[PDB]
């Protein structure tokens, strides 16, 4: 059912570096990685952290729809792209923070907490502030409890409506072209030791569905890129995309 392929390592130390890659082949329900303990620790979600909390304020109503627009606050921030008004979909495709903060303040911790739970997300635990838990508290999530959460996305199978469902894997929305689709969230987390990367998500074929969860140590954002570029090479040598 799972394989470990430790020749695959050489993914991360040619970039000085090191991480896990976790795929999961739907049809076969047969699972890879390079490294089976790594892939079973738990780390802080970050960013990809977006995808429940999207669709917690979906389906509560915090969010309307995915064209609703929330206002820049007009507090200049360091990453110009959130000096702007947002959307779900470009919220989502920037990881506006400050965004997502006033989402989790309205949704609040008792319905945030219920709702992980519901999800059977990670360790579950929203400890810490309510607008920050999933950058440094105590929520965390391993590369494998990733593909569970998004094999159940996927398959409409979370205790939301289908709506909030099918609006979150829109806002998911990466890469398309005639070979594949590519539906993820990266994440980036600095605030608690070891930094690292995350890019979670699946690639979409004609037949088949392939789901993806990778992380990597991440000193610096120089790296950054890599989390997306390791993942599609890894990708294309196991003949999943050409
Ligand atoms: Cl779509």
């Amino acid at each position: 059912e799972w394989q470990e392929n430790k020749s695959w390592n050489a993914h991360f130390t040619e970039h000085k570096s090191q991480g896990v890659v976790v795929l999961w082949n739907e049809n076969k329900q047969q699972g890879f990685t390079n490294n089976l303990k790594r892939a079973n620790q738990a780390f802080l979600p970050a960013s990809t952290f977006k995808i429940p909390n999207s669709l917690i304020a979906l389906d509560l109503g915090v969010v309307k729809d995915e064209h609703q627009v929330f206002k820049w606050d007009g507090q200049t921030r360091d990453i110009a792209t959130w000096n702007r008004d947002h959307n779900l979909i470009t919220a989502m495709k920037y990881s506006v923070v400050p965004v997502y903060q006033e989402f989790a303040r309205q949704i609040g911790e008792a319905r945030m907490s219920k709702m992980l739970h519901a999800f059977d997300y990670g360790n579950e635990d929203i400890s810490g502030n309510v607008d920050s838990f999933w950058l440094d508290g105590g929520i965390r999530i391993s590369a494998t409890e990733q593909i569970s959460f998004l094999r159940k996305l996927y398959h409409n199978k979370l205790h939301v409506s289908e709506r909030s469902q099918r609006i979150v894997k829109q806002a998911m929305l990466t890469e398309a072209n005639g070979d594949y689709i590519i539906r993820a969230k990266t994440g980036y987390s600095t605030r608690i030791e070891p930094k690292i990367g995350w890019w979670v998500g699946w690639v979409e074929l004609d037949d088949n569905v392939w789901f993806f969860a990778m992380n990597m140590d991440m000193p610096t954002s120089d790296g950054l890129g890599l989390r997306q570029a390791i993942t599609k090479e890894v990708l294309k040598q196991e003949k999943i995309i050409p």
